[PDB]
RNA sequence: AUGGCUGUCGUCAGCUCGUGUUGUGAAAUGUUGGGUUAAGUCCCGCAACGAGCGCAACCCUUAUCCUUUGUUGCCAGCGGU
């Protein structure tokens, strides 16, 4: 709510034509975003992701890029929600039938690395157990403990993982996802824009995020 | 006209299916890409996620040792020839 202004972003030199509403002239061969119409867009994603989440719908906050690969991960596993930091699989949301059998692997693997195979096999073989292990809980994380489709998605990244809002946009799931001023604004259902690949902006979005799902869990 | 049983390509490393996505469609992706192996063998990336028949292992013989038994098999230490 116009508090830091450190969002300016600009994300290159170049633009998209598409977002030309959202754009404010700059002569150091970049592109301004207009707070002005960056802060109510904000609000009224809030006001809506408040509205979905009184029936647990199981936000989900999906952002890749290295730089919220962490924060990402903080802001939804340790307050109440669940999260994808990694590569986004091929189909998980519509070849969820499919992906549900990995999740399955995952808790039994679980179950049986803490009271299980110690010494039963090879040692070697127990390590490939582990090798497996991390490789499937690193990339279908917080995710285990969900019960299907979810009901809203919270994208970090714009342009970055296009087939998630695309995979979003093949069922009625609304999406809440920042833009860029080099990404298409087409295909969102709430247009959020403002910088993403650095450390304070997606900070500021997983806080107030993180914020109004904790107000409406009860 | 067939069953069964064989050779061959070739012991070559390949051949496929389910769901998802792409294309009006035939089809494609998976199975491509950077490395490595004898092998789509393995790892990392990745609109793909998994599974099957293959490869490897599971089997017989040979290379060393230990245990059990000592015949029609053996003769190191003891006595007679
Ligand atoms: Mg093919
Ligand atoms: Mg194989």
């Amino acid at each position: 709510m116009l508090k830091a202004g450190v969002h300016f972003g600009h994300q290159t030199r170049y633009w998209n034509p598409k977002m030309k509403p959202f754009i404010f002239g700059a002569r150091n061969k970049v592109h301004i975003i207009n707070l002005e119409k960056t802060v109510p867009m904000f609000n009224e994603a809030l006001a809506e992701l408040n509205k979905i989440a009184s029936r647990k719908g199981k936000i989900l906050f999906v952002g890749t890029k290295r730089a919220a690969s962490e924060a990402v991960k903080d802001a939804a596993l340790s307050c109440d929600q669940f999260f994808v930091n990694h590569r986004w699989l091929g189909g998980m949301l519509t070849n969820w039938k499919t992906v549900r059998q990995s999740i399955k692997r995952l808790k039994d693997l679980e179950t049986q690395s803490q009271d299980g195979t110690f010494d039963k096999l090879t040692k070697k073989e127990a390590l490939m157990r582990t090798r497996e292990l991390e490789k499937l809980e690193n990339s279908l994380g917080g995710i285990k403990d969900m019960g299907g489709l979810p009901d809203a998605l919270f994208v970090i990244d714009a342009d970055h993982e296009h087939i998630a809002i695309k995979e979003a946009n093949n069922l009625g799931i609304p999406v809440f996802a920042i833009v860029d001023t080099n990404s298409d604004p087409d295909g969102v259902d709430f247009v959020i824009p403002g910088n993403d690949d650095a450390i304070r902006a997606v900070t500021l979005y997983l806080g107030a995020v993180a914020a109004t799902v904790r107000e409406g869990r009860s």
